[PDB]
C-alpha cells in the first residue's frame, strides 16, 4: 500500500492521474520524483522549469554542480540527485526532444531508467515540449516500465485523450 491517490489504474504497475506534479510531489513526497531533464539539467521550462521553481532555484544550483563535475548526461540516460522539497531523490531522465531532432527510438532507453526505483512519481518523458506525441510516450511507459509508475499529467484535455485511447 502506498498513499498515491486518486489514480486510474492502466496496468498491474502502470497509474494515471490529472494532476500537477509539482502539487503531487508536494504532497505525496515520494521516494522518487522524475524530471523531464536535458542533458545539460537547464531547468528552464515545462516540467523541469516548475519542479525547480518549487524548489527555488536549489536543484538548479545542484545540477549545475552535477553538470561542472561530470559534464552532460546522454539523450536516453538519467541521473539520480535530490529531490529537494518535493520528494527524497530527483530521477532526472532525458527523453529525446523532437523539437531538437532527436531520435524517438531513445524514448524506450529513457523509460528503461525508472526500472531502477520501485515506486515512482512521474510526467509523460519527451511530451509537452519536448515534441513527442503523448500517446506514443505513454504506450511505451507501459510496455517498457516494470516497477510501479504513477503518472502526473497536467492538461485535463490531454488526460481524457490517453484513458480513452488507451489499449
Ligand atoms: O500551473 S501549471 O499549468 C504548470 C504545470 C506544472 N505541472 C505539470 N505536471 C504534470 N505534467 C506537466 N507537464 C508540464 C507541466 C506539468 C501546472
Amino acid at each position: 500500500v502506498n498513499s498515491f491517490s486518486g489514480y486510474l489504474k492502466l496496468t498491474d504497475n502502470v497509474y494515471i492521474k490529472n494532476a500537477d506534479i509539482v502539487e503531487e510531489a508536494k504532497k505525496v513526497k515520494p521516494t522518487v520524483v522524475v524530471n523531464a531533464a536535458n542533458v545539460y539539467l537547464k531547468h528552464g521550462g515545462g516540467v523541469a522549469g516548475a519542479l525547480n521553481k518549487a524548489t527555488n532555484n536549489a536543484m538548479q544550483v545542484e545540477s549545475d554542480d552535477y553538470i561542472a563535475t561530470n559534464g552532460p548526461l546522454k539523450v536516453g540516460g538519467s541521473c539520480v540527485l535530490s529531490g529537494h522539497n518535493l520528494a527524497k531523490h530527483c530521477l532526472h531522465v532525458v527523453g529525446p526532444n523532437v523539437n531538437k531532432g532527436e531520435d524517438i527510438q531513445l524514448l524506450k532507453s529513457a523509460y528503461e531508467n525508472f526500472n531502477q526505483h520501485e515506486v515512482l512519481l512521474a510526467p509523460l518523458l519527451s511530451a509537452g515540449i519536448f515534441g513527442a506525441d503523448p500517446i506514443h510516450s505513454l504506450r511505451v511507459c507501459v510496455d517498457t516500465v516494470r516497477t510501479n509508475v504513477y503518472l502526473a499529467v497536467f492538461d485535463k484535455n490531454l488526460y481524457d485523450k490517453l484513458v480513452s485511447s488507451f489499449l
